DNA sequence: GCTATAAAATGGCA
DNA sequence: TGCCATTTTATAGC
């Protein structure tokens, strides 16, 4: 499923899960080790674990966001660990509705790209304003994925909830990148 | 490090 | 009720 022969590397996974119980954030922040909590900044306890290296945003509602994992399985493993920490803290946390919300991948086609030409020829999908951001923003419709395309041939693919969307979006764009290889 | 991208969670304010 | 606030990650020119 990689005709290009290049497989985008997953770099970040964002997931959510419902602990299914109300949490006392200050009690958690006071008890937990590597946990931060400033209500005036964000209504969540920010906690981190080393393996899988991730950051969790824990809310009073019992909902939790897990960020930074390198794979879907790693994101799920990390989330289970946070649920266990919360449990050991004294809350009857469960693990309801776990869901992958965003997958970020990146790759390198190893050749420079003519961003302006690519954008001009794909006006309905591209946003290229180099003075604001060096990368061309390609908003693909099928699959509905966003790709950041740089002059270097480096590519960021984001917005997928399944890794196949990340791969499909890359495969879809590969021939286009070739058409606009900078000579 | 700040610029922009996607995505979720939730509280606060015009 | 729209948007700001946070967190993560690749990327690269300010």
């Amino acid at each position: 499923k990689h005709p290009s022969g290049i497989v985008p590397t997953l770099q970040n996974i964002v997931s959510t899960v419902n602990l299914d119980c109300k949490l006392d954030l200050k009690a958690i922040a006071l008890q937990a080790r590597n946990a931060e909590y400033n209500p005036k900044r964000f209504a969540a306890v920010i906690m981190r674990i080393r393996e899988p290296k991730t950051t969790a945003l824990i809310f009073a509602s019992g909902k939790m966001v897990c960020t930074g994992a390198k794979s879907e399985d790693f994101s799920k493993m990390a989330a289970r660990k946070y649920a266990r920490i919360v449990q050991k803290l004294g809350f009857p946390a469960k693990f309801k509705d776990f869901k992958i919300q965003n997958i970020v991948g990146s790759c390198d086609v190893k050749f420079p790209i003519r961003l302006e030409g690519l954008a001009y020829s794909h006006a309905a999908f591209s946003s290229y304003e180099p003075e604001l951001f060096p990368g061309l923003i390609y908003r693909m419709k099928v699959p509905k994925i966003v790709l950041l395309i740089f002059v270097s041939g480096k590519i960021v693919i984001t917005g997928a909830k399944m890794r196949d969307e990340t791969y499909k979006a890359f495969e879809n764009i590969y021939p286009v990148l070739s058409e606009f290889r900078k000579i």
